[PDB]
C-alpha cells in the first residue's frame, strides 16, 4: 500500500484525511506530525514508490502514473461512508488534485480537497531543476531548504538520492497543462493554502488554482516558509478543519 497510519481517528471523528507529500518527501519529513495529534480524523501520509517500505519499487516519473495508483488504492480501501479529505503539498497538490479527479468522476465524492504551496497546473513553478547537473541539481535543493550539504561529499548518498529526487522533480516538473479547459473543473470543496514567505510557491501561482475548481476558498495565507504544514503544523491543521466543519462532524 501506498498509505501508512499516522493518526487514528479519535473523539468518535470519522473522517480520513490523506497527506501527499512534497518531491523527495518521505516518512522521516513528516515525523513532527506524529509528535501529536492535532485534529480528530484519521491522517494517513502517502509513500512514493522507491523510498519506505517501498524501497524495493522503481520511482514513477508521472504525477498521472501515481494519482491512479493512489485513487484506485483509496477506492479499495475507504468505506463510501467515511468523508475523504485529500491534501497535498508542492508536488503532492498535483497528485491530490488528480487523485481528486478520479475519485469524483468514478462518482465516490471526495469531502475536500487541500492545495497547498503548489503553482496551478497551466503554470510552472518559478524554480526549476530537471535541467541540471548534479551539482546544480543540489545547489537548488539545498536552496529550497530540505536537504543538506552533506549530500555533496559522499558520492554513495548521491548515488542513492539523485535517482529518488530527480524522479520526483521531473515528474512534478513535466506536469503541465496547455489551459485550464483541458478538462472539466473539480466540483470537490476545494481549500488553498499558501506561505507568507514560501519561496516556492507565490500568492499570484497558487490563485491561478482557481480556474481549475469550481467550488473554492483562499489562498489562506500561514505564516511560514516552504515547509509551513510542518513547522507550522499546528496553523496548516486549523484552517484545514475550519474549512471543512461538514466533514469533521
Amino acid at each position: 500500500a501506498m498509505c501508512i497510519p499516522l493518526w487514528p481517528a479519535r473523539n468518535g471523528n470519522t473522517a480520513h484525511l490523506v497527506m501527499c507529500p512534497f518531491a523527495g518527501g518521505s516518512s522521516s519529513a513528516f515525523r513532527h506530525w506524529q509528535a501529536e495529534q492535532l485534529a480528530d480524523c484519521a491522517l494517513s501520509l502517502v509513500t512514493w514508490p522507491g523510498r519506505d517500505r517501498l524501497r524495493h519499487l522503481e520511482p514513477l516519473r508521472s504525477i498521472t502514473q501515481l494519482a491512479a495508483l493512489l485513487a484506485n488504492e483509496l477506492e479499495a480501501s475507504v468505506s463510501p461512508d467515511t468523508p475523504l479529505l485529500l491534501a497535498g503539498h508542492a508536488m503532492g497538490a498535483q497528485v491530490a488534485f488528480e487523485t481528486c479527479r478520479l475519485l469524483e468522476q468514478r462518482g465516490l465524492a471526495p469531502q475536500g480537497l487541500i492545495i497547498s504551496g503548489c503553482h496551478a497546473p497551466h503554470l510552472h513553478s518559478e524554480r526549476q531543476l530537471s535541467h541540471r547537473d548534479d551539482a546544480d541539481f543540489i545547489a537548488e535543493l539545498i536552496d529550497i531548504g530540505g536537504c543538506s550539504p552533506e549530500l555533496r561529499e559522499n558520492q554513495e548518498l548521491m548515488s542513492l538520492f539523485l535517482p529518488l529526487l530527480r524522479a520526483d522533480f521531473y515528474a512534478t516538473e513535466s506536469y503541465h497543462y496547455d489551459s485550464p479547459d483541458v478538462c472539466p473543473p473539480l466540483r470537490t470543496p476545494a481549500l488553498l493554502l499558501c506561505g507568507s514567505h514560501d519561496r516556492e510557491a507565490s500568492w499570484q501561482q497558487v490563485d491561478a488554482w482557481r480556474q481549475w475548481l469550481s467550488h473554492v476558498t483562499g489562498p489562506v495565507v500561514i505564516d511560514g516558509d516552504h515547509f509551513y504544514p510542518i513547522q507550522q503544523a499546528r496553523s496548516f491543521f486549523t484552517q484545514i478543519v475550519r474549512h471543512f466543519p461538514h466533514a469533521f462532524s
